[PDB]
């Protein structure tokens, strides 16, 4: 009953925390406009947010292992809210980026403890309540947040996100009850696990070289309307939900085959992004594949990480999330460079290189370790 109420207030927080990671992709120009930059330069806020989560997610999780979670959640929420107020009234791109380092700290801690808190209250579908909040962040959180950005501006988008957290924080204060390192070398010494981390960083770099700049790409390269970009992002968000269900149905026994097929499919979408940019329905139909491909890739490797480190899922997850974010920041940076020094239309072809590498690498490591 109220058990459900608290797992539910956890899911709305998941949705809120994931939406703010996502929304900069759909406010890049709006943000660029307010600070007089080209849209690609704004990509630095993505790199910098993702690398701070990466370098901190494993350290943060350890240092906060002895803190009771209700006290922990409140502090991370306070940091989160304060940071979004700071994004709203930020007086320089530098101040905006500094606010984004603040939200990165809260996110890093927040994803440490949120699955554990979901299972503590009654369980398997208590966990799916946290995932569906992520899911909603994808198909609703990012698209709606862009629409708010277009009407009210990007600052109000960040301001609204913090207010929602604040409302969520208060529900958590009423609803929450009292909530009372040596694995790295062993995990390092598992080449099958290390190979998945390697795969993860390469393939995520591939995807985010293009995905980070899809908004300026759609409007300034494909030259479609601002509202076409918003629809594409809902397609991608809904395509991700689609990929999420096929994986959930066949992932436990076809994860390797699913991962490599999805990587092949992602490679193909990257290479055909600029060619498909002349037809709005080609881009829209491409993005449906793109969205399906990338979410199957991400969950397949997450399931490999679990299958390879059941003895230490916490640090393995902290490691997986960390290296996943390194690929996020690398994708934005490479995308940033291809856009500034070459052009944003090669964004699809440059992302294709590492996606190809990752394909071959996936094909190799699944031959070498085929039973999980
Ligand atoms: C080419 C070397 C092989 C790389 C394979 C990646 C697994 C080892 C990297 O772990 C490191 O752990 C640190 C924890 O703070 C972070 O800096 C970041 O998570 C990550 O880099
Ligand atoms: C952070 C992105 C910059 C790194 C460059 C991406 C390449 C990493 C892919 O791995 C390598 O691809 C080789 C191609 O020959 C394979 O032969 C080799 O097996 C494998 O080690």
């Amino acid at each position: 009953k109220v058990a459900w109420l608290r797992v539910v207030t956890l899911a709305v927080a998941a949705f809120i925390f994931n939406t703010t990671e996502f929304v900069p992709v759909g406010l890049l120009s709006d943000i660029a406009q307010s600070f007089h930059m080209q849209t690609a330069q704004v990509g630095i806020m993505l790199t910098i947010y993702a690398w701070v989560v990466a370098l901190m997610s494993l350290p943060f999780m350890l240092m906060t292992s002895q803190v009771e979670r209700r006290k922990l959640l409140i502090c991370l929420f306070v940091v989160f809210i304060a940071s979004h107020v700071l994004s709203f009234l930020s007086w320089s791109f530098t101040v905006l980026v500094i606010s984004r380092i603040g939200v990165a700290f809260a996110n890093a801690i927040f994803w440490s403890i949120t699955a554990s808190l979901a299972i503590r209250m009654a369980r398997a579908q208590a966990l799916s309540l946290i995932a569906t909040g992520t899911a909603l962040a994808m198909v609703l959180g990012l698209p709606l947040g862009r629409i708010v950005g277009q009407y009210f501006g990007w600052r109000m988008t960040f301001f609204a996100i913090g207010i929602g957290a604040l409302i969520t924080l208060l529900c958590l204060i009423k609803l929450l009850p009292l909530l009372p390192l040596k694995s790295l070398p062993l995990l390092f010494r598992r080449p099958a696990l290390m190979s998945i981390y390697l795969l993860t960083v390469v393939v995520v770099t591939a995807h985010y070289t293009a995905y980070s700049y899809i908004e300026p790409f759609v409007q300034n390269i494909a030259g479609f309307s601002a509202n076409f970009a918003t629809a594409l992002l809902l397609l991608l968000g809904g395509a991700g939900i689609i990929g999420s269900v096929i994986f959930g149905k066949l992932g436990n026994q076809y994860a390797s085959a699913l991962v490599s097929t999805a990587i092949a499919l992602l490679l193909v979408c990257l290479a055909l992004l600029l060619p498909a940019a002349n037809s709005e329905i080609h881009l829209g139909v491409l993005s449906i594949f793109w969205g399906i491909a990338m979410m199957i890739i991400g969950l397949g490797m997450q399931v490999k990480v679990l299958a390879l480190a059941p003895d230490a899922t916490d640090v393995a997850m902290a490691l997986f999330s960390g290296i996943f974010n390194i690929g996020i920041g690398a994708g934005a940076l490479v995308g940033n460079q291809v856009s500034l020094h070459w052009s944003m239309s090669m964004i699809g072809y440059v992302g294709a290189v590492p996606a190809f590498a990752a394909l071959i690498w996936s094909i190799i490591i699944f031959r070498r370790w085929p039973v999980t």
